[PDB]
């Protein structure tokens, strides 16, 4: 029932009940509503939320390593292929030996 | 309730109560809200600042190392592609020999 029940809620209780004993809440005890305007976010929270930001990037990244990694073997692979083409080139070499 | 219920009316409200009972808190009991000047950050507050600060940077820099590891390993393979280039010229080296 909280999501009902916030803080507007809380101070109209809370003064209601004050009102019954202790009356003039509004300017001593409890600051007015009006006013009670919400806190700024703390340093601690800040540097936690942008270093918790990084903490899942970097496996955003680790991810992406991955890929650029088997990207790599495959091309490996091809260059692998293309310089068994140089070797049968040397085919033709030995053939222009037996020639002369 | 907290964010209305601050430093000023908790003050407010205690020497009230201290008013009821024992009055000239002013002076020997509660210090005065107008000189309860907000106090200065410990070196173990900063220090620990600094550090978690650090911390997270550290959390950049892998992230990024890993950009620059990925373009070295395209321009190795790219730099293959060349020497492989180099190796279409032997043709040419064994054809002037077979010229000759």
């Amino acid at each position: 029932l909280a999501p009902l029940f916030g803080l507007e809620q809380d101070r109209y209780m809370t003064a209601q009940i004050f009102e019954l004993m202790g009356i003039k809440d509004t300017h001593k005890y409890l600051l007015p509503l009006e006013q009670y305007q919400p806190p700024e976010p703390s340093p601690m929270e800040i540097l936690q939320l942008e270093m918790t930001k990084a903490q899942v990037e970097n496996v955003q990244a680790s991810s992406q390593k991955m890929i650029a990694d088997a990207f790599d073997q495959r091309e490996r692979t091809t260059f692998e292929q293309q310089k068994a083409a140089d070797e049968l080139s040397l085919r033709q070499e030995e053939l222009q030996f037996k020639q002369e």
